[PDB]
């Protein structure tokens, strides 16, 4: 009688200006607070690599006024080229949502990455901000986003302000979003894009995302399917 | 040739106004970033209902360097309770980020956040955090002002503890002296206060002693404790 969530799904993504094809298969299960995610991803020209990924999530607390949980995960980048060099990534993320006002909400995730051999390299990636909620269907989100590599050798900073406007009307999800990359070591850059999604009400859903980015034109386009069965 | 830190130590603590005796044994080892801590603690009424804490703890220090440093602890503790009017147990899982960040040559923004989840008998999420600023005068002297919060979450329920804490760590020769005060702001809004002195000594051979005296009030409270720690490396 014990309630499980079994999701399985896959995504195809391509980024062009030729390009990168990105097959993605994933599935995950959930019991009460606990959740487990396995995923396999691969990157190649249509030199390549693949991502085995395991992830666990414990949701400590979920209630209106405050909610938070913690993700761990392991990923492996097998690189194959034109010899098999591998790189591992350990990820610990706190993720939270906090109630300020009926509209206002302070939430976000913080991610602590540690990279294994071949290729120290600590990394912090964070997206945290405010969600204003207009009504059931519409909400605005402005986040601060930062990725930092730490400490020849070394790494640098990425800073962006992101804005999404999630729109849920009937079976459709529409989420326009922009990323304004701030200086972040240098000059301005920009991503804009639309995230469409659809739900057939039966556990099947589709995800279509288009994005343009520039500094240097960039075209991202991707699709996905997900099936949700419970128990 | 591989560098380990083996520490072992114990502490005796008593809190009175009768009172609570608190035997504590602990030891831990460290390799590069990684560290492991085991500890056993016990709480009971002396003479001139109790419980005991088995505790395991792991710490990964991701980054240590002047300008920025951080790491993450996890740990498991078990409170065996034994009583008078049957052995009921309670488990506690702890995930703490801990950080230190460089603002200025003097100023430093650091602290730890702790996420507790409690197991059966007796949900109960808990957040405990101490975060603040460290001003550094010189090698020997530094001031620390932190914000401290403990929160239990969501008959049934829990409440808030809020405090501002101040320590003045003083390292002169072999001696550590750390006066500290805790001004408890909130519970339901009554005021309360702890004051205390933390003495410590190092014999330079790996042995060290820790003597701490504290008074607290709202309701007088007397805490006194001692400890020894031995550090051998490799
Ligand atoms: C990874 C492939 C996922 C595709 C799921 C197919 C299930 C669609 O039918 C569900 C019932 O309607
Ligand atoms: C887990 C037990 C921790 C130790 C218990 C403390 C109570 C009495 O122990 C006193 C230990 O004193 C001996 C210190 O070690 C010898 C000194 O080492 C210096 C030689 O280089
Ligand atoms: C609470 C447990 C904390 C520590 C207990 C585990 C002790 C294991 O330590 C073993 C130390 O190192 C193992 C072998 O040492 C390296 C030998 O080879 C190096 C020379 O090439
Ligand atoms: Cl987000
Ligand atoms: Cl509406
Ligand atoms: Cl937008
Ligand atoms: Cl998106
Ligand atoms: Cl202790
Ligand atoms: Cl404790
Ligand atoms: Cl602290
Ligand atoms: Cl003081
Ligand atoms: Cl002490
Ligand atoms: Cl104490």
């Amino acid at each position: 009688r014990n309630d499980w969530h079994f999701n399985i799904g896959a995504m195809y993504e391509i980024e062009n200006v030729d390009g990168l094809a990105e097959p993605s298969v994933y599935f995950n299960a959930a019991n009460g607070p606990w959740r487990i995610a396995l995923a396999y991803y691969q990157e190649g020209p249509v030199t390549w690599f693949d991502r085995p990924e395991l992830e666990v999530h414990y949701q400590f607390l979920e209630n209106d006024d405050f909610s938070f949980g913690l993700t761990g995960g392991f990923r492996n980048y097998g690189y194959h080229y034109v010899d098999t060099a591998n790189m591992q990534r350990w990820k610990i993320a706190p993720d939270w949502d906090v109630k300020l006002t009926d509209d206002l909400r302070f939430n976000g995730w913080l991610s602590m990455y540690k990279f294994a051999n071949d290729l120290a390299d600590t990394r912090v990636e964070t997206e945290t901000g405010l969600q204003y909620t207009f009504n059931e269907t519409v909400a605005l989100r402005v986040n601060y986003y930062l990725e930092r590599g730490f400490n020849n050798n070394g790494e640098f900073s990425t800073q962006e302000i992101r804005a999404y406007l999630p729109l849920t009307l009937g079976n459709h999800s529409v989420t326009p979003y922009t990323r304004i990359g701030l200086d972040r070591a240098g000059h301005d850059f920009n991503r804009v894009g639309l995230f469409y999604g659809y739900d057939f009400q039966n556990g099947l859903s589709v995800s279509l995302e288009y994005a343009f980015e520039w500094q240097d034109k960039f075209h991202y386009a991707g699709v996905g399917v997900n099936y949700s069965f419970h128990h």
